[PDB]
């Protein structure tokens, strides 16, 4: 795998979005991964509807603003035969009745891939697939307050995660250092948070915050 | 809860045993769970005597090679004040008169805990307690020839279990059908059955084969 | 197409063979497809010589134990006007000079058909033609160690195939509505590999492992 | 010696591990043997760091994912004064700079013992010492494809071995005696990651030709 990857430079990544006061991180993680795989397959980046997922993917196990899983969202898109664009089905930050319209569907998948629980496997997937949905332990105020640098939280759990985000790349401190490698992570808390909405998470430090424990992407 | 658990890596689990042609699965389930809880307490992993349970726990309700319940076994160990080591009271695969000797007792318990009949509760117990005794519907040919992968039997019953086994963890792996989650289950049919004597039972598929319907562990 | 196909039950397929430590998979894929089409034409199944292809089809672009293409093998049979039987020209697992003898030729073809690169087209061809030559990404340890069930490898590529094999059918496991679908694939690593030398490969997951990317059959 | 031995039943053996796509078998053989001897000495079974060996035992002669010797790994632990736990220094399946931390050392050794190149000597060692590091000729597809039974490969070499593994016991049919061998290719391979190798058949696959264990 290359020593660094940034899928934003290849056109796979939409701008940073903001879930608001709704626990819909899973939907933003899922649309991010499906935006990337649709671009891989079609050469077109089209922003996708988190509201569609919040309102409509209950049958696959999701619970709207009360939480969900990226894999359930990927299952919804398969079962449903499509997913509407962000433009056609804009985000409201609260759960509503489903208003899916197939005429505005711009994405599809045939299931999903769960990556094995190894940071080496996550690296290979980021390098060769595109942006990857991951879950992390973001339940520490250090994450809430993050502004810049390589995020490392001594109390982070590698097994108990609470926040779905999107790995769009990875990098290093210098070509010859094992220190302060990082995953480049797109969050969904707006661009004020962090580094324009992004965080560099510690990479190859014993699966820090569980970033490799629930990594997946849709089959496209 | 954690997305993956394997108590074998923490030292809680003895090697796979073989009940032979005796219907004593309940006793192997019980010794497995007690081995785990005793290790949790003392840091010593000591294989426990299934024969002691087969021969001696009739008063609690068990019926030797003709079946029994893990909770009855846990009750016996409490009522009896002890349980002999496997080395001291070896397995003969046929019921005989009770030969318990307190001098060779290496385990105790103070009762047991029954888990609510939901896979969500079983997962919380596995994640926080250790290996858990469970009963499954194992009366299908597919269960005999199992070699690898996630076991799913469409004819499996969630209410009528016939086999006591031990959940030592859970996890996931990508599959064709995207039913990726499994319980890691220790069987007592020897190393040549299944994956070194283990089976990955379908997890979060409507309580498949009843794995969450009679789950419990001893209190140590 | 039919819901399931197994050309072995119709007499189209020879026993599993073993290429040894020679990169001649392409020749075994090609003989398998030609064995099927010759059976379709004549009603007689005759095992065909991979060694003939390894030794003789260089002019069409093949490179013996260093790799080849099934289409180049079909072109050789057409150019050459024949291919010898396995019995007359047995397999040696190393490249040698060409000893084709037309007296022992038992097959011919008039070219080949490349199937469109998607799995609906591949299924139609398997259902209406017979066994189909395909290439897959077999370059993972999971493939070496495959035992039973439907092979799904998260890191499988749909573009970078390295191994020529033979699709002899397809079908499904479990309840049909679970979409637990597979391709039935004959390998050439002997009957100790896999399921008697066969593997069930993930079907209808967007061309998993590239099984539809280089599919063809000979015209007889 | 006893007719059969299985050190797994005595608590000497950690679960099966997976070296991945790195030629670090020697390091898994070494940690396996040191795990057994550390348990023999202390009563604690603690998984040990193959990555520590891969990254750090170059001065003893090892070459990371490009190969090594179990004896060189045992020499490193002695020279270094310790070896980190698996938990503190987990496996990355690629060679990097050495990150050994003495505060997380959980193992030590005082050298190593090479066993004479005879299966009778190997049996005595397994019976009296615990799990033994060995090297075998695993360069045959029959070994890649192994699933069950007593492994025997007519083309195996007794002198040219390429794979470090761990003998955790031995047994008998009731002919076809076997060594119980723990591999490091994960649980799917073989019998839950184990293989029964032919025992007392002219040093099949060289299993007695490079056997050793650490002194603790
Ligand atoms: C989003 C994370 S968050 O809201 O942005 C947040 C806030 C502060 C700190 C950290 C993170 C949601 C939050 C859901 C929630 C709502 C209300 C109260 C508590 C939580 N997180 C999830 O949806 C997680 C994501 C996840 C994915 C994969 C693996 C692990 C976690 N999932 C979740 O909460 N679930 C999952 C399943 N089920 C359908 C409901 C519970
Ligand atoms: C072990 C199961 S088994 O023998 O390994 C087996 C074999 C083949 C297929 C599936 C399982 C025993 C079998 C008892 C038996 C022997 C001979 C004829 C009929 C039955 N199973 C039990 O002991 C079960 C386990 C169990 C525990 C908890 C909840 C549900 C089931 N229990 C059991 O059979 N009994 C009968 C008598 N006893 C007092 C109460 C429960
Ligand atoms: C057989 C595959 S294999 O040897 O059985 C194997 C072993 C282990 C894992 C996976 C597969 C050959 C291998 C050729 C090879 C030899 C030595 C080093 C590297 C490779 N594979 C081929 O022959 C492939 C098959 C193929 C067909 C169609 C599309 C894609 C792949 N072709 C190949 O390797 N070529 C083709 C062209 N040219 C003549 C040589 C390179
Ligand atoms: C592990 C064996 S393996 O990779 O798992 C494997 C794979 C397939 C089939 C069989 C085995 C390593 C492999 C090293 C390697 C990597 C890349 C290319 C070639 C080789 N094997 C070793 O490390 C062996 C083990 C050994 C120990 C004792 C006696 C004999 C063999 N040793 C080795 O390769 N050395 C020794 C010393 N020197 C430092 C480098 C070469």
């Amino acid at each position: 795998a290359p020593r660094s990857v940034d899928w934003r430079e290849k056109g796979y990544v939409t701008p940073v979005k903001n879930q608001g006061q709704c626990g819909s991180c899973w939907a933003f993680s899922a649309t991010g991964a499906l935006e990337g795989q649709m671009f891989r397959k079609t050469g077109r980046l089209i922003s996708l509807s988190e509201q569609n997922l919040v309102d409509c993917s209950g049958p696959q196990g999701n619970e709207g603003c009360n939480g969900g899983l990226m894999d359930y969202a990927f299952q919804y898109v398969q079962d449903n035969g499509g997913l509407d664009s962000e433009e056609s089905y804009p985000y409201e930050a609260t759960e509503e009745s489903c208003k899916y319209n197939p005429k505005y569907s711009v994405a599809n998948d045939a299931g999903f891939v769960d990556i094995p629980k190894q940071e080496k496997a996550l690296m290979k997937a980021v390098a060769t697939v595109g942006p990857i949905s991951v879950a992390i332990d973001a339940g520490h105020e250090s994450f809430l307050f993050y502004k810049e640098g390589i995020y490392f939280e001594p109390d982070c759990s590698s097994e108990d995660m609470d926040h779905g985000v999107l790995v769009v790349g990875y990098g290093f401190e210098s070509t010859e250092s094992d220190n302060n490698k990082y995953w480049l992570v797109k969050n969904s808390w707006g661009e004020e948070w962090g580094m324009g909405g992004y965080v560099k998470m510690a990479k190859d430090r014993r699966n820090h915050c569980g970033i490799a424990s629930a990594a997946s992407y849709p089959t496209v």
